[PDB]
């Protein structure tokens, strides 16, 4: 799905998280992308959710660059996550690049929580 066009103004705590990462440009771009993509899907994050999301997105971006292994995951545990959440997560993982497909599972829970579906 195409992310919405929008100016994104991140909360102080999210900007702090980003500033401390090893690439604020790419981390800012990624958080912005995810917010816009979710908004196109009619999903919105509270500022607390957005903090938790940002931390995870920074970790994923880091792994995309370092090559550090996918955190062990059992896909069967995600059988009842909505398809919409899984598909948005897959799009984000692919967009970042240099990640394993199964990064989508843990990321999908952020989208599921933002829809109040957990």
């Amino acid at each position: 799905m195409t992310p919405l066009d929008a100016n994104v103004e991140l909360p102080t705590e999210v900007k702090a998280m980003i500033e401390q990462s090893s690439d604020a440009q790419a981390a800012t771009a990624l958080v912005n992308y995810v917010i816009k993509l979710a908004a196109a899907a009619e999903i919105h994050f509270t500022d607390l959710q957005l903090q938790v999301l940002t931390n995870h997105l920074i970790e994923m971006l880091g792994r995309s660059k370092s090559g550090e292994q996918l955190p062990a995951v059992d896909p069967t545990m995600f059988a009842e996550v909505s398809q919409k959440s899984l598909d948005l997560a897959d799009q984000v993982v692919q967009h970042i690049g240099h990640l394993e497909v199964a990064e989508k599972y843990v990321l999908s829970i952020h989208f599921e929580a933002a829809q109040d579906k957990i």
